């Protein structure tokens, strides 16, 4: 308790809270994220150890974030290889290959061409990235950006209403310690 986040500091209570897509007895977590994000890189195994978890406790999700044209090409990458359900297999080399092999997949072919490198198919991947339903999330992830009005990444929502990140914290360790407070909170109907 004396060591309790501090509201406005540590996390925010957003103004405009946003729907909750997480069924009753669920807590709604949302991570925005980039796939060119230092930070995010980084805290890729924070996050996957605490959602796994949590397990049926929460309803956690990924939102990719361009904020430049250059980078919607990410975004795309983000939802082609969900339509594929090959996200959990590959998303780590992705990280690797834009962080440590200095290939920051910036555009379709040569997202296709590394991702057959572990193989998926070019031509179900390409299709899957130019397909009317990817470019609807594609869109939509755009929209969410500006009704959660995220300015940085990573940025953690839980219930629609509290935000945190190391915008906030200044640490990773501590967003970790922020969410855990705020999902507890939540689910003890104190937030
Ligand atoms: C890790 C790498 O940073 C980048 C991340 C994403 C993009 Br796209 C371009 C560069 C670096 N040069 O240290």
């Amino acid at each position: 308790s004396p060591s309790a986040p501090v509201a406005g500091k540590d996390f925010e209570v957003m103004k405009s809270p946003q729907p909750v897509s997480a069924p009753a007895g669920k807590v709604e977590v949302i991570e925005f994220f980039w796939y060119g994000c230092p930070h995010c890189y980084e805290f890729e195994p924070t996050i996957e150890a605490w959602v796994k978890k949590q397990g049926d406790k929460i309803a956690f999700k990924r939102v990719p974030v361009a904020f430049r044209d250059d980078f919607v090409p990410h975004s795309k990458l983000f939802y082609a290889l969900a339509a594929l359900g090959v996200s959990e297999k590959v998303t780590p080399a992705v990280f690797n290959a834009i962080h440590k092999e200095k290939n920051y997949l910036l555009t379709p072919q040569a997202q296709a061409d590394f991702l057959a490198t572990q193989g998926v198919d070019k031509k179900k991947f390409l299709d899957a990235y130019n397909s009317f339903s990817v470019q609807g999330q594609v869109k939509q992830s755009a929209e969410l950006l500006k009704n959660y009005n995220i300015d940085g990444v990573p940025t953690i929502v839980v219930q629609g209403k509290y935000k945190t990140g190391p915008a906030y914290t200044n640490s990773l360790e501590g967003t970790a310690q922020v969410l855990d407070f705020l999902v507890k909170q939540v689910q003890d109907k104190k937030l």
